[PDB]
């Protein structure tokens, strides 16, 4: 049967011709040799300049005059031709007597082809709405073609047709990533072409070994995956007819966008529904060159297997899945296109032996868009979705071609678009960052980062250790991604902070990736194995030889552990990422993650059903993960879960107690540049941290909610990490929202199993000292606020359900609309009952001075200083060392005796723009929400800013390019930092 049945409608299911169409100089007839829908098409045999005329109402309508509709008229057909021919079909739209519209289609080509054009677009001339007649006029030679599938007129979403080498006119305007395959397959090398050198040839060898072996381990075919492979197989009643291939028709997804508005119940999966589509299709191909692969040459099973294979392959072909073809609509094809690439280069050799090799290299190169990799990159960074899709076609396509120099040259430019692409990225662009940070959505986007590492990882092994290998930066980058992110996840888990949109708390990192680098060996290529990466594996993997499901993953795992790598211990010391303003305090296995936003770094992200409560996950938020010694860590052992979970009390933050209906994000479609999405960033540049020596450090932000909820609802917070004590800080606390107190909270714990609500059946605890049932410990100098709710209710990140849980909460109680409010606490994790009364007694850090201007801390014990300065210090600094400040920023000071000083500076102020915030004003002074994606700046370097430091006494320094010491005398010295990234710069210092 015919899907669709409609008077527009052509599909020659009918033993008669229509009488509406009439052939002159050429001969008509129904044909059930080729089809693209039903069981028949028509066959029209044409004399040189012959005509096929259909005489109908053609039903085109002119475009929607008011705009609120944005679907234009569209022409469909499907043309297949047995005879390729250098020639052109010229298809032409009259009214009555006179043509009004045409437009030309290519017949250089076998097989089934496409064509939507839009009427008022795409075509020449100017249609109108009346128009009666159809002439599709032939060469100047003879020939045959066959036509199915044709629809006169019908409203489509017009951003959706696509050119090929049929049809290259259609939609040229767009600059669709999806619809560009025929306007980049014209692009040409840069890289000059030369030989290829034995050495290179085994090169190219060596990668095609390591993509197969990637994507395919040998395995067993069972008697159930083989009656599978038959039973759908079958359905697509692939058969010979006089050397012709036929079969049921198979579309993408997309394809159904032509029913749209021809059916009252139109569903856009429909073809999906019906078996027809080509993801299923695709799956099956490389199923069954899976199946080849795993059985014994000269068997009846693997004879049958590639039966099956080539059979498919035919009729896919034919049926347009070739080189120079677009189906007329291939928006998001991808998806459906995935089992193409693995299931032809799985199946080469054999491809070869039939003479098909050519062809399906082609193919691959059309629909992987390869010639992408031929530009000279302009500068560091590619997309996070480009490596996340767009490396196994492209990598596949190449390997399938003859060892010619054609192959090195888009080996070299494969190399280099990976190479640039894996480079540390400007502003909030690109993929990976100087300080390990990942971006997408223009944040730093864990979720995200995971995928798009699965491509960058893989291409650097590929390319590993070989002529091509990729730049030691680019190498270096991607490893030190891998090695923050390992030390920010605990164990493997995203904190919540970094959750995105997906606040559920199971976003891991993939302990694949730190395998297959470990096996690409050092940036340098100097060492075999990589021992970073190797141990930061095995530690991933560890049990408490490891056990893994992945085969090609347990395979890497054999020979790391054979070569006696062993786990890594539990990460030590601090990190800070300027890119995605966070801080990070490791110390035995525990870990203390704080989260800010600035000027240039949303908030939360906010989509429709996904992250409803998420507003303050970046108001200072400070998470402790932990887990009794022994144990891995995990958001349920670090007391956290879902359900049950006050959103308003995120750990660390500032925040005002709304009700749930209030606190929900009211996600907009705030201008052109975004859709349905929440991303608030503030209009303070000061937010971030500092990392001395890797080990300690401190952050700072001055906090500013949107105007878009309470925007007058500002605080100064900081956090000062000194060894396994992370001491919190705030002050200067402020809104006039009346109706709902303001709190800072020291902690919001679960309570899940007997022995976590035995510990609290009357603990007090005192005090100045608290201790949770995971072992951390709280000094709190200041009133708070002890509530134990059980039950406590919420709702879900996503559907918003309600939900419930045992939570243990204690708070900082600011009033209804702070002046001024502030806070003082202390948090130890890890330790036990005797440390913490001891701490009580003497505590270990002492409060040097807590304003607007500056929060700084000593502690004696640990010889060190901590300055956070929020604006420049009139004055001379407290501490008796550092004097005074060029411009408000971050600073740390270690004694090691009286005579050595380690000095390290940080500025948080990316400075991706100079001036004062980039704002847009409501006619009362409010900030209009706009998405970040609208900002002009967001591609920008980030911005020199120089820091000059004054210190008591005469200093000797060692000068770098970043430190220069500037004025000197017998009482002071005056060094000059030249700040970037919000990077931390630190110099030695000597009396
Ligand atoms: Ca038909």
């Amino acid at each position: 049967a015919q899907i669709v049945t409609d008077e527009r409608m052509f599909s020659f299911e009918e033993p008669q011709l229509p009488a509406c169409i009439t052939g002159v100089q050429s001969q008509l007839g129904i044909s059930g040799a080729h089809y693209k829908d039903g069981k028949h098409s028509l066959e029209w045999t044409f004399e040189p300049n012959g005509r096929l005329e259909l005489r109908k109402d053609l039903k085109f309508e002119k475009k929607d005059p008011t705009g609120k509709d944005l679907y234009l008229s569209a022409f469909i057909v499907w043309i297949y031709n047995e005879q390729p021919q250098d020639a052109a079909i010229e298809f032409e739209f009259l009214k009555d007597g006179r043509k009004c519209a045409s437009f030309p289609f290519g017949i250089n080509f076998k097989g089934w082809r496409a064509a939507w054009v839009c009427y008022e677009r795409d075509m020449q001339g100017t249609p109108e709405e009346g128009m009666n007649e159809l002439r599709i006029v032939a060469p100047d030679a003879k020939g045959r073609l066959f036509i199915d599938h044709l629809i006169t007129a019908t409203k489509v979403d017009a951003r959706q047709q696509t050119a090929d080498l049929q049809v290259p006119f259609v939609n040229a305007g767009t600059t669709n990533h999806w619809l560009v395959l025929y306007k980049h397959s014209l692009l040409k090398p840069d890289i000059e072409l030369t030989p290829v050198s034995d050495k290179q040839r085994q090169e190219m060898k060596l990668l095609e070994k390591r993509f197969r072996d990637m994507i395919y381990t040998k395995g067993k075919v069972t008697e159930k995956e083989a009656e599978t492979i038959r039973k759908k197989y079958d359905l697509y009643q692939i058969t010979y007819k006089d050397g012709q291939v036929s079969g049921v028709p198979v579309f993408m997804v997309r394809a159904s966008e032509a029913y749209e508005r021809m059916i009252p119940d139109w569903d856009k999966d429909m073809l999906t529904k019906m078996g027809i589509e080509m993801r299923a299709y695709f799956d099956l191909m490389k199923r069954i060159a899976v199946a080849y692969n795993n059985s014994e040459a000269g068997s009846p099973i693997r004879k049958e297997m590639r039966r099956k294979f080539l059979a498919m392959y035919d009729h896919i072909t034919d049926q347009g899945v070739a080189y120079g073809s677009c189906w007329g609509n291939i928006h998001h094809y991808g998806y459906s296109v995935r089992g193409l690439y693995p299931a032809y280069f799985l199946m080469k050799d054999v491809l070869r032996e039939e003479g098909k090799l050519l062809e399906a290299e082609r193919t691959l190169r059309w629909y992987a868009i390869t010639n992408e990799v031929y530009p000279k990159p302009e500068g560091n960074g590619i997309d996070m979705d480009s490596f996340n899709t767009q490396t196994t076609g492209r990598i596949a396509s190449i390997l399938m071609m003859e060892d010619t120099p054609e192959k090195l040259q888009y080996l070299k430019s494969f190399s280099r678009w990976i190479d640039y692409g894996c480079r540390p990225a400007p502003g909030l662009a690109g993929s990976f960052k100087v300080d390990g940070g990942a971006f997408h959505h223009r944040n730093n986007y864990p979720a995200y980062a995971v995928g798009g590492l699965d491509g960058a990882t893989n291409m650097i092994y590929l390319f590993s250790r070989t002529s091509l290998a990729v730049s030691e930066l680019a190498h270096r980058t991607v490893k030190d991604v891998l090695l923050a992110m390992r030390f920010y996840c605990n164990k493997l888990n995203f904190p919540l902070s970094m959750s995105g949109r997906h606040p559920d708390g199971k976003g891991k990192l993939v302990p694949m990736h730190y395998a297959i680098m470990a096996i690409a060996g050092t940036p340098d290529g100097k060492g075999d194995f990589d021992k970073e990466m190797a141990s930061a594996y095995l530690r991933l993997v560890s049990s408490d030889m490891p056990k893994v499901s992945n085969a090609q993953e347990r395979k890497i795992a054999k020979r790391l552990v054979e070569n006696g790598f062993r786990a890594e211990p539990d990460p030590q010391g601090n990190l800070s990422l300027g890119y995605g303003c966070v801080s990070v305090q490791r110390r035995e296995n525990w870990s203390a993650v704080a989260r800010g936003h600035s000027r240039y770094l949303w908030a939360a992200e906010h989509y429709l059903g996904h992250n409803l409560y998420g507003r303050y996950l970046a108001h200072g938020s400070l998470q402790i993960l932990t887990a009794p010694p022994g144990q891995t860590v995990t958001p349920t052992t670090s007391g956290w879960q879902q359900e049950g979970f006050d959103w308003n009390r995120i750990p660390g933050v500032t925040s005002i107690h709304l009700p749930l209906d209030l606190l929900k994000a009211n996600v907009l479609n705030v201008d052109t540049f975004s859709g349905m999405e929440e991303m608030l960033y503030s209009d303070e540049a000061f937010a971030g941290g500092l990392s001395q020596g890797k080990m300690n450090g401190n952050f700072g932000m001055k906090l500013h909610e949107h105007d878009k909820y309470n925007g007058t609802h500002r605080a100064r917070k900081s956090f000062h990490f000194i060894d396994g004590m992370i001491v919190c800080l705030g002050s200067d606390i402020e809104n006039t929202n009346m109706d709902y107190p303001t709190e800072t909270t020291i902690f919001q714990l679960a309570v899940t199993d007997k022995a976590a609500h035995d510990y609290w059946k009357n603990n007090a605890g005192e005090g100045k000292v608290w201790m949770d049932h995971l072992g951390t410990g709280y000094y709190v100098p200041v009133a708070a606020r002890f509530e134990k709710n059980f039950p406590q209710y919420s709702r879900m990140q996503d559907t918003g359900k309600e939900t419930k849980g045992d939570w243990v909460s204690l708070i900082i109680d600011h009033g209804k609309a702070p002046k001024a409010g502030s806070y003082e606490y202390a948090i130890l994790p890890g330790t036990d009952r005797k440390t913490m009364t001891a701490f009580a007694k003497k505590p270990a850090y002492s409060v040097l001075q807590q304003d607007r201007n500056a929060h700084i801390l000593e502690s004696p014990s640990d010889r060190i200083t901590s300055y956070v300065l929020f604006e420049t210090p009139q004055s001379l600094l407290p501490g008796g060392l550092l004097q005074r400040t060029d411009t408000s920023c971050l600073v740390m000071v270690r004694k090691e005796s009286a005579d050595k000083v380690l000095l390290t500076v940080a500025q948080p102020d990316l400075a991706l723009y100079r001036g004062p915030s980039d704002e847009a004003f409501d006619k009362d002074g409010k900030r209009m929400e706009r998405s970040i994606y609208s900002r002009p700046w967001i591609d920008n370097e980030s911005g020199e800013i120089p820091v000059t430091v004054t210190l008591k006494g005469r200093w000797k320094v060692v000068e770098t390019p970043y430190c220069k010491v500037v004025s000197e005398d017998k009482k002071q010295t005056v060094l000059r930092f030249l700040c970037k990234d919000g990077a931390s710069y630190e110099v030695e210092l000597e009396k």
